[PDB]
């Protein structure tokens, strides 16, 4: 730990287009994310875009875990972010990378806080 | 060029009590939203120990989000918005004042590049 948090960039690609398009599989799949990961959740709110698409955000004690689909594209961008030593964000990518079948993905990871900046 | 435009944003020497203010940041955030031109799906804000503030606010299709520590003057502000006529910078500005930001960190991420999905 360097920093407040760890925060993870997530791009999904060539998903299964109908898990993506389920608001209710995709919240349920978005809270055992943050389960694995050792989060506590506070709220989460998950819509339903028109015609497709689902998104939704899982509020954590002091940051979030997040997900927006676009089911006409296999695409979805994910965003975990997570505070503490106690919770580990890759954890919740490794359930949703499974839970969507993603073919490819590309995750960046950034530093939230620096001690060195704070 | 890309689904949408997501700003990672650290905030530094901020209003400490703007940041432990749970009503006003959820004013201001709202108006950060509207400021960007975007549509409010839902909104919830949070304070609890014994400070900082948590806040999401979900437009259209993607989120605008606060965590704050009052403790360190730091708020971690996320600005994700999508679609040509939203402009997540109208957001940062409206915060960057309402916080009383003095220096701040700015990634900004396409996300949904129509090259790496395929898109034409």
């Amino acid at each position: 730990m360097k920093s407040l948090g760890r925060h993870l960039v997530a791009e999904f690609y060539e998903c299964d287009r109908e898990v993506l398009d389920n608001v209710q599989l995709i919240e349920q799949e978005m809270k055992q994310a943050a389960y694995e990961s050792g989060a506590t959740i506070v709220t989460s709110t998950f819509h339903r875009f028109l015609p497709y698409g689902v998104s939704g955000v899982v509020v954590i004690s002091e940051s979030h875990l997040t997900i927006h689909t676009w089911p006409e594209y296999g695409y979805a961008a994910i965003d975990l972010f997570t505070c503490g030593e106690d919770v580990d964000p890759w954890k919740a990518f490794e359930h949703l990378k499974k839970a969507l079948k993603a073919k490819r993905v590309h995750v960046v990871e950034h530093e939230r806080g620096r001690y060195d900046e704070i």
